[PDB]
DNA sequence: GCCGCCCTGGAGAATCCCGGTGCCGAGGCCGCTCAATTGGTCGTAGACAGCTCTAGCAACCGCTTAAACGCACGTACGCGCTGTCCCCCGCGTTTTAACCGCCAAGGGGATTACTTCCTAGTCTCCAGGCACGTGTCAGATATATACATCC
């Protein structure tokens, strides 16, 4: 079964693949996103924000 | 009538202020002058691309087991109080040497300019030392088997 993708799910998908620590980082305070083994974020992105 | 004592006024000298002129610190100007700038040439340091192989990373598993953690108890030590005595501080007095200003000549060392030559950079060629891989060999280790012996 394949299944389209929320909003969310697609700004996150594209925050990810065109690396945008700024926009990532937004509202936390902590600020700390690790973009390291970047198909592992993006398989975390396809399950769920 | 003559002589001595108290009260009050105007002129001579000291002081504040201002102007003209000379001296100290600093900045503008000028002159030398050597190092930064400009322009041109060229070699190469590094950026870029490409392929191969190994380490790291996120997120999960499973097993073991030793380290971590929590708790209770107990007692040793940190800490506070008190005494005591001794040694350091404050002060007065006396000494003394640091400090500054002086010879007296001479050598050490910093510059400026010059000469010379030995030695280290550079280039070319070559060979052997270092790094890596492997065959072989002697010392260390484990067991197979035979002989003396106690029950």
């Amino acid at each position: 079964l394949r299944v389209e993708l929320s909003d969310v799910q697609t700004e996150y998908y594209k925050n990810i693949l065109t690396k945008n620590y700024s926009a990532l980082t937004a509202g936390a305070k902590g600020g700390h996103f690790s973009l390291l083994n970047i198909m592992n974020e993006l398989k975390k992105a396809s399950n769920h924000p």
